[PDB]
């Protein structure tokens, strides 16, 4: 195997969570179990749990009130390989983000693949982002700005979304900002999967290609702009992305060239490598003070939104 071990050049805080740890639903509720203790002690707040309505059926919504009011609306899409995951497993995640931006976070419970295709799980978060902007005011939102956020697939579905509602004309408020931590947005190989991803991450190349085909409808997708995002138009009306990737993350290349392809179209956008971490760190803040700093840092960046 030509690739090697990341654990030697893993920071101390990554190498601890390492020793800690370690059909599909019986998947998903290894992974309910895996990410329990690290959405334990989270910060304290109303919420609401509340149907939406979509094209395909309802679609579960949590909002998180961390002040009474509100100057802006952040939704958040979970990760998971667009196969696992809930609100639950991202809890601790959107208290935070709550927390710091002092906004009302949405998280939706898209519909997971392989019984959900792509783009159902985009058309469900539009659908949500046009029904809160209808219904504002029944539940005390701000909705005049709003944003997208994600981790891993989420952030695939953040900035899709974000690009359907630009695309399809959709108005749903005025996107002030798109915090992406570690996506993937349509690379099929790059210097970096071939470098990184084993079983201490579980995203060897084998595993990313799993992810896939459970999510798309058939392989003509691969190249559909709102999955292979550069495919898209990306020249041009891109919200303003926070770029956050983990160095030793096969994914980290799907980042880079995100981010240097704004660069080259001058796309508002800002990027930052967390050094000496995996995939998925931003789960961890119980145990890493980098995950807390990640979290911050694109809170910070969409605060600094609300204004300009
Ligand atoms: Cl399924
Ligand atoms: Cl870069």
């Amino acid at each position: 195997e030509n690739k090697i071990p990341v654990l030697t050049r893993l920071s101390d805080e990554m190498t601890a969570v390492v020793n800690f740890q370690q059909d599909i639903e019986t998947q998903r509720q290894y992974y309910l179990l895996e990410r329990r203790f690290w959405n334990a002690d989270a910060p304290s707040m109303t919420t609401r749990t509340c149907a939406v309505p979509t094209p395909y059926g309802d679609v579960t919504t949590r909002l998180y009130s961390p002040q009474p009011t509100s100057q802006a609306t952040l939704y958040y899409l979970h990760g998971g390989g667009f196969i696992l995951g809930n609100l639950d497993t991202h809890d601790r995640i959107m208290r935070l983000l709550a927390r710091y931006t002092g906004c009302t976070v949405i998280g939706i419970d898209y519909s997971l693949s392989p019984q959900a295709r792509y783009p159902q799980a985009i058309e469900e978060t539009v659908a949500v982002c046009s029904y809160f902007s209808q219904h504002a005011d029944e539940y005390s939102l701000n909705v005049e700005k709003i944003g997208f956020a994600g981790d891993s697939a989420g952030a695939m579905l953040a900035l899709a979304s974000a690009l359907w509602l630009r695309d399809k004309h959709i108005r749903c408020g005025n996107v002030i900002a798109i915090l992406l931590w570690y996506g993937l947005y349509g690379l099929q190989d790059s210097v970096s999967r071939r470098l990184f991803g084993g079983a201490w991450d579980g995203l060897t190349r084998e595993d990313l290609d799993m992810y896939e085909k459970a999510y798309l409808r058939n392989d003509e997708d691969r190249e559909s702009p709102w999955y292979c995002l550069f495919n898209n138009d990306l020249t041009r009306d891109v919200p303003p992305c926070f770029i956050a990737s983990a160095e030793f993350d096969p994914l980290i290349d799907d980042s880079r060239l995100l981010h240097q392809t704004l660069q080259a179209h001058q796309q508002p956008c800002e990027y930052k490598m967390y050094p000496g971490t995996l995939h998925a760190f931003l789960h961890y803040s119980r145990m890493m003070t980098i995950a807390d700093d990640a979290l911050q840092d694109g809170a910070r960046f969409f605060m600094a939104r609300m204004k300009t």
